[PDB]
């Protein structure tokens, strides 16, 4: 019996014996994520089985850290779902270790899916996947960012700021749907350090608005500066941003006005989004509303043919 009073919600409460566990899907700091078989997960459906991604602490987990995952699974219940978002689909608070469940993205984070779909040539650094599949055209870019928007569109108006939007940070389901991943996170209650790398080896630094890097101020403005890096990341299919910049450094040129170059597959249009979203005045950037409107159109005149 756990020493702390884990919040029992009977919407949402499932007995642990309708799981099924199975493999790993990540590990972080925090603790794991697994794969697993939720049997009669639909209460109108009890002998259906389910494939669903189950998150627990690790076992050198302290309070601060339950308390933050207890904190992801109830901020999730209040910002309510999203087709293009990871979302709550029940929790087991009794009877063992707090597990939170959630929608399966069968094909990972986006960062490596665009990575294995890579193909060959100048456009595009090489593919470092030993299993490459069939690369996405013209207008399945677009789409994927018109479906992050499209999320980010929806966490802000039940004013959620994400403060790490990335493309590691959405993660693609068997049918190629986008799902924001990580949006119910809490804010360390610590200052932050700059130069130490994600367990996946990423430096958050580089997704960071100016006024967050500068003043740590964070805001629906600063996460669509993040957007418009997510962006470079897609059409450089996975791409790590401003390649050869050390992160000292990146303050500095971002407050000289530096900003990257264009990736060599991408239009004028869709880099200017990006140079739109990097406005250095946060009030001048575009809305995530204004994004998801433009980038609707967009995809509609993109090319699906190559
Ligand atoms: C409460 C909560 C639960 C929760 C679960 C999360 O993880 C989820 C949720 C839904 N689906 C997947 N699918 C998935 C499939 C393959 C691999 C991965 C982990 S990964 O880091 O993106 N790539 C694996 C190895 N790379 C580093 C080489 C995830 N994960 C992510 C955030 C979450 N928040």
């Amino acid at each position: 019996v756990s020493e702390y009073e884990l919040p029992e919600d009977p919407r949402w409460e499932l007995p642990r014996d309708r799981l099924v566990l199975g493999k790993p899907l990540g590990e972080g700091c925090f603790g794991q994520v697994v794969l697993a078989e939720a049997i009669g997960l639909d209460k109108d459906k009890p002998n259906r089985v389910t494939k669903v991604a189950v998150k627990m602490l690790k076992s050198d987990a302290t309070e601060k850290d339950l308390s933050d995952l207890i904190s992801e699974m109830e901020m999730m219940k209040m910002i309510g779902k999203h087709k293009n978002i990871i979302n709550l689909l029940g929790a087991c608070t009794q009877d063992g270790p707090l597990y939170v469940i959630v929608e399966y993205a069968s094909k990972g984070n986006l960062r490596e899916y665009l990575q294995a779909r890579r193909p060959p040539g100048l456009e595009y650094s090489y593919n470092p996947s030993h299993n490459p599949e069939e690369q996405l055209s013209s207008k399945d870019l677009v789409s994927c960012a018109y479906q992050v928007a499209r999320g980010m569109e929806y966490l802000a108006s039940k004013k959620c700021i994400h403060r790490d939007l990335a493309a590691r940070n959405v993660l693609v389901t068997e049918d190629n749907v986008m799902k924001i991943a990580d949006f119910g996170l809490a804010r360390d209650i610590h200052h932050i350090d700059y130069y130490k790398k994600t367990t996946n080896g990423r430096l958050p630094v580089k997704w960071m608005a100016p006024e967050a890097l500068f003043d740590r101020i964070y805001t629906h403005q600063s996460d669509v500066w993040s957007f418009g890096v997510l962006l470079w990341e897609i059409f450089t299919l996975g791409g790590s941003p401003y390649p050869g910049v050390p992160v000292e450094e990146l303050f500095k040129l971002l407050k000289e006005g530096h900003r990257m170059d264009k990736p060599s597959n991408c239009t004028n249009e869709l880099y200017m989004m990006m140079r739109d979203c990097w406005h250095a005045v946060p009030s001048q950037r575009p809305t995530f509303k204004q994004l998801v409107e433009d980038l609707d159109r967009i995809v509609a005149l993109t090319s699906n043919q190559e």
